């Protein structure tokens, strides 16, 4: 029990066609296993669920956001994820695409993948939101040399040190950008930074990335990973693995509880900072944006195959992938 209400966008059927041939046109996905294991993720449900403002080529997008962010992850299911000095120069590859030096032809299938997604993201996009939207993807790929060091050391770290890395290599609020964007709005910079929506952003992806550790943990915990909230807890506490996961579905909840009290507040904030009706509409489109990440993302964990399947597809005793696609 996180405390998360239930959720989808019309365009799920249509972009689950796209989606394949995207990924299969791109390289990311074979013919066979691979195929048939990314398929049983279904990350057309995912951006359908997590993502239900989104309508035609705007869930697409988000489905093939989706589709890079889950297929450049499980390459680090492997030797890449334990040299931290070969993840920096791989993740330094995709940084250069994101600061304008696009990959040309012929660039391997996460590089060609992830340019069209940021081109995609990028056109007829406000400047402000490309602005921070490209230090987010600098931090998602930056984060992954960080994660491969703490597979090194052995142990969990710190609350602080496990937030920085995790949300980090979680996306950071690349979702939440990717939903705004999606659903066709701009928050206006003076919503947007307030104190309530700040810290509901923050609350809105430290939820996601957290439901994620507990449903995650049994395919992480036996390939060595060290950043997972409920081995963080138990490590900090030195408490029994049920102490840790009942610990950890409070840290969801108390997180939960702080978005929706400071969600109240937003209709008398917008009146406050002298909003328009557009900006108002906006500024609402970008709560649902938030609430829908937040539900839509854990009932979609429920629903796939990823975190079940992947010990018996894919076992600790080998690498987390079929084919190599990201080359170090
Ligand atoms: C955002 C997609 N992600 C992380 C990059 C792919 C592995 C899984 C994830 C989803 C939701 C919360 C945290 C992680
Ligand atoms: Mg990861
Ligand atoms: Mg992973
Ligand atoms: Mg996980």
């Amino acid at each position: 029990d996180f405390g998360l209400p239930a959720p989808i966008s019309p365009g799920l059927e249509a972009t689950r066609r796209h989606n394949l041939g995207w990924v299969r046109r791109l390289g990311l996905v074979g013919d066979g296993p691979s195929l048939a294991w990314y398929t049983s993720w279904d990350m057309p449900r995912l951006a359908a669920c997590g993502f239900p403002h989104a309508r035609g080529a705007a869930l697409d997008l988000c489905a093939d956001a989706m589709a890079f962010f889950f297929v450049f992850d499980d390459q680090f299911d492997g030797p890449l994820g334990r040299d931290p000095a070969r993840a920096a120069r791989v993740c330094r590859r995709l940084t250069g695409i994101v600061h304008g030096a696009g990959p040309g032809p012929g660039a391997d299938a996460c590089s060609a993948a992830f340019a069209d997604v940021w081109a995609r993201s990028t056109d007829g996009a406000h400047p402000g939101w490309v602005a921070r939207t490209a230090h987010e993807w600098e931090y998602y790929f930056a984060a992954q040399a960080h994660e491969a060091i703490n597979r090194l050391r052995g142990t969990p770290g710190d609350m602080e040190s496990y937030l920085q890395v995790r949300r980090g290599i979680s996306g950071t609020d690349l979702p939440l950008s990717l939903g705004e964007r999606a659903a066709g709005i701009t928050v206006p910079a003076a919503a947007f930074h307030s104190p309530q929506l700040r810290i509901m952003r923050e609350a809105a992806i430290d939820v996601t990335l957290m439901c994620n550790d507990v449903y995650s943990l049994e395919k992480e915990e036996a390939r060595g990973d060290m950043d997972n909230l409920v081995l963080v807890i138990e490590h900090a506490r030195r408490c029994t693995r049920d102490e840790a996961v009942t610990a950890a579905r409070g840290e969801v909840a108390r997180r939960v509880i702080r978005f929706e009290q400071l969600a109240r507040e937003v209709p008398a904030l917008c009146a406050q900072l002298g909003l328009s009706a557009v900006e108002r509409a906006h500024v609402d489109t970008y709560l649902g944006v938030m609430e829908a990440w937040m539900s839509g993302y854990h009932a979609w964990q429920t629903q796939t195959r990823r975190y079940t399947g992947a010990p018996h597809v894919l076992p600790s005793t080998g690498p987390g992938y079929f084919d190599e696609v990201l080359p170090t």
